[PDB]
């Protein structure tokens, strides 16, 4: 059972335009099977759009290609995305009601991303949590693997998680 293709793949920016099909397939199969790969071209020109896509096999093979950044392929620092481009460093999580703390948000969303932000709301009259929080990464990669996953469990609470701002 393979996951959806659209969750496999990665939309690459910046590209030099004297990359290739060819030499961004070489690059990228670094990190693991490629089922496609395509440097987008004018129509006429032939000329590079500057930007393409690949498709991994899995989705364990888009994370290592992301855990592998910064990428510089044909000499050109590029810009890998993942589908979801909103592009924020910034989660929203809500439903995490009283009890909830930052070592809960922590434990669990470090495994996503590097943290440098962790903010649980409390009531502007009565300090009394709201039951909700934002938590920062240092990176837009975390934000974008979370926010595909159709569930998030913290603190056995089943949360809802949103990009913020
Ligand atoms: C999520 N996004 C935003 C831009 C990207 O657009 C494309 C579309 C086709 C080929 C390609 F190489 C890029 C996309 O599907």
């Amino acid at each position: 059972p393979k996951e959806p293709e659209q969750l496999r793949k990665l939309f690459i920016g910046g590209l030099s335009f004297e990359t290739t099909d060819e030499s961004l397939r070489s690059h990228f199969e670094q990190w693991g099977t490629l089922t496609d790969c395509v440097v987008m071209r004018d129509p006429n020109t032939k000329r590079s759009r500057g930007f393409g896509f690949v498709t991994y096999a899995t989705v364990e093979e888009v994370d290592a290609a992301m855990n592998a950044r910064p990428h510089k392929v044909d000499g050109r620092v590029v810009e890998p995305k993942r589908a979801v481009h909103l592009t924020v460093k910034k989660i929203f999580v809500g439903g995490i009601k009283e009890d909830t703390e930052e070592h809960h948000l922590r434990d669990y969303f470090e495994q996503y991303g590097k943290i440098e932000v962790i903010e649980i709301m409390t009531d502007r009259g009565s300090g009394k949590k709201r039951g909700f929080a934002f938590v920062t990464f240092d990176d837009h990669d975390s934000v974008d693997k979370i926010v595909i996953q159709k569930y998030h469990t913290v603190n056995g609470h089943n949360c809802e998680v949103r990009k913020a701002l």
